[PDB]
């Protein structure tokens, strides 16, 4: 019953320590053998929490070896999974499952439609954690992680041990309804951020758009089923504004960096869902377009 981490990275990192230090079955899975070394001569995961760092000796191994994969977390980018998941494909059990921690649509799809024979559970969390070194990770803010399956509905037994570990987590019948509520938050936020360069707060000064926005999200969100998050999602996202006006977003935090967006599964998604629907959404077509002409004016990926 071994817990399998591909992507030891902030949220990998921080899952993994939980799951290890609670007496857990945990194995690393780091990208080569090169890796491997530099993670020995570490000793372990270094979390911090209020300043204070531990070290957690979890024990790691490469693609290649290792021992079947009955339950794997996939803690990587989005644009990453389909790669990532596909270098332990030979690795899978036929009783394997997956758990997606990926943000946004689209690559979830990808990884069920490339591993067919196994189960992919899709994960929202709103936990916070960052990177600061290869090994080391600071526990930046406590949050929750949603699970479910649309095809599989019941909840796996395994769920009382992410209690144990201290993992909060809750299981949705319906949980695409809960990634869609979290994708359209992101819509109606994170672009204008890049786009106008300010923290969340910021977005005060800009009412109109947001309203404009949160409509044709709105609208999206109806065509999709979700009556009830397309009511609440002005008053949603105003409650976003308000509790992070003093921070970066995430995608703000990526374009500064010069890192890579994750804009392909977030407004790159919605807008595309639109348009295998029949709804026009123009102000979030012109948003897209800006934000790839302003990804593409500093070398960034558009996708
Ligand atoms: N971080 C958060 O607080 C947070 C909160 C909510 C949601 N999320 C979502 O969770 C996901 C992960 O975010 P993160 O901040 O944890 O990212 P991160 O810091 O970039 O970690 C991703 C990790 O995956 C590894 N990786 C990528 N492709 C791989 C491959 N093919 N084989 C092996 N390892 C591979 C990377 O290795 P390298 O070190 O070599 O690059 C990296 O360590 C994202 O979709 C994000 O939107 C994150």
């Amino acid at each position: 019953m071994t817990w399998h981490i591909l992507g030891a990275g902030s949220l990998g990192s921080l899952w993994a320590a939980r799951l290890g230090r609670a007496g857990l079955p945990v194995r690393l899975i780091l990208r080569d053998r090169q890796r491997l070394r530099r993670y020995q001569q570490a000793g372990g995961l270094s979390l911090v929490e209020d300043g204070q760092a531990s070290l957690y000796p979890i024990a790691a191994e490469t693609p290649d070896g290792g021992q079947p994969i009955q339950r794997l977390l996939l803690a990587c980018k989005a644009y990453d999974a389909e790669e990532a998941a596909s270098s332990v494909a030979h690795r899978l059990a036929g009783n394997a499952e997956l758990l997606l921690l990926q943000n946004g649509l689209g690559s979830q799809q990808a990884v069920a439609a490339r591993l067919p024979r196994s189960r992919c559970l899709f994960a929202s969390s709103t936990e916070g954690a960052f990177r600061d070194g290869d090994f080391r990770v600071v526990f930046a803010g406590r949050g929750h992680t949603w699970l479910g399956d649309p095809r599989d509905t019941n909840a796996p037994a395994w769920l009382t041990q992410l209690s144990q570990a201290g993992i909060p987590h809750s299981w949705s019948d319906d949980i695409l309804e809960r990634l869609w509520r979290k994708l359209a938050l992101n819509c109606a936020i994170n672009p204008l951020t890049v786009l106008h360069d300010c923290r969340n707060g910021g977005l005060r000064q800009h009412p109109e758009e947001i309203a404009a926005l949160c409509d044709e999200l709105g609208q999206l969100l109806h065509a999709s089923g979700y009556d009830a998050a397309a009511r609440s999602l002005l008053e949603d996202v105003r409650a976003v504004i308000d509790a992070t006006a003093a921070n970066y977003s995430s995608m703000h935090q990526d374009v500064t960096r010069g890192r890579r967006t994750e804009i392909g599964y977030l407004l790159g998604y919605a807008c595309q869902h639109g348009q295998r629907l029949g709804l026009p959404l123009p102000r979030l077509g012109t948003l897209l377009a800006r934000l790839q002409a302003h990804l593409r004016q500093r070398g960034l990926p558009d996708r």
